[PDB]
């Protein structure tokens, strides 16, 4: 299997916080500790792919967003870690490989991928923590 | 006393220009450098608490946004400094400590902290400024 | 002539794809490699220039993006070239990584971009062009 750039890349941005949380300037994702929970919904990827009626659409994580099986929000620290899973909202068939989650069939794929917290993380040190997803296709 | 970081960093950006200002891209906040008088208003960063009832509401200034007793823009050549005193719109009460403006009473504050000139400065030289206040509360 | 840096800096973003192109998150502009044609426009860029009415207006690229002006790679190799042109015809020169208004005035347009002879092999990546305003004088 290989996957091939091609497309923009989106940034999954997320500020864990005390149960006292200060919103300073723009609106951003923020979620407290305690609601890292297993499964707990983290945020949403819109995808929208054209001219792959025949290729097999993609997102590749950056190197430092992958620790295999596994995908993660890194903290700007570059050391703490949200592992997350990342499932299409529609319950089409994807797969993962290797820091690449790709679907299973071909086609113009448009939807949303939403990050859950993969297993239970009330531990997680307040701080900002990010998902880098670039787009492209896979082969096979 | 002590600041606990717990809510998102809203970043504050001045761009100092001559009287003839060729503005590009996308609107931003600039100033000629004559408008830098004593009291000018700079722009405001909004602020909104949440699950903090029995918390004083805080902001924490970068390290070099602040070298004690006050509070400064800094240039992105990182030596251009530009003094300003941040004061909530609402007139309630804060104090200032070390680089921390908390409020003093508890409770979850929403709100408008002001951006204004310390003192003329009206020679500022022209470049790109910049504040960061990151969320969170105080205590004692 | 000589430029001074006076006003905003803004950042054009290209993303260059191959045919099959998968866009993640907000909007951004992206063209596939064979939309790279000679003129074919890329994107524009708003200016508004404002107590100028004595002064000629200015934008100056970043020096990584003129040698003739271009887009960067994020990776710091691949470069496509263009060329800028106000959408209003207006009469403007470049001089070294400057494009300065030929005439004295607070002018307000559209700065169009357009790639700069066929480049329809440019590497998919993103670029950048960057451009600060202020004003020129000889």
């Amino acid at each position: 299997g290989s996957f091939t750039p091609s497309g923009t890349t989106g940034t999954t941005k997320l500020t864990v916080t005390e149960k006292c949380q200060v919103r300073v300037g723009d609106l951003t994702v923020a979620k407290t500790r305690g609601q890292l929970t297993d499964a707990a919904p983290i945020g949403p990827v819109t995808v929208q792919a054209l001219g792959c009626d025949a290729r097999q659409v993609a997102l590749k994580a950056d190197t430092d967003n992958f620790e295999q099986g596994k995908f993660f929000l890194i903290s700007d620290n570059n050391r703490d870690k949200l592992y997350v899973n990342i499932r299409p909202t529609d319950n089409s068939a994807w797969t993962t490989d290797n820091g690449v989650f790709y679907k299973n069939d071909v086609g113009s794929w448009g939807g949303i991928i939403g990050i859950y917290v993969d297993g239970q993380q009330t531990n997680t040190p307040p701080g900002n923590y990010t998902l880098t997803l670039t787009g492209g296709y896979w082969a096979k």
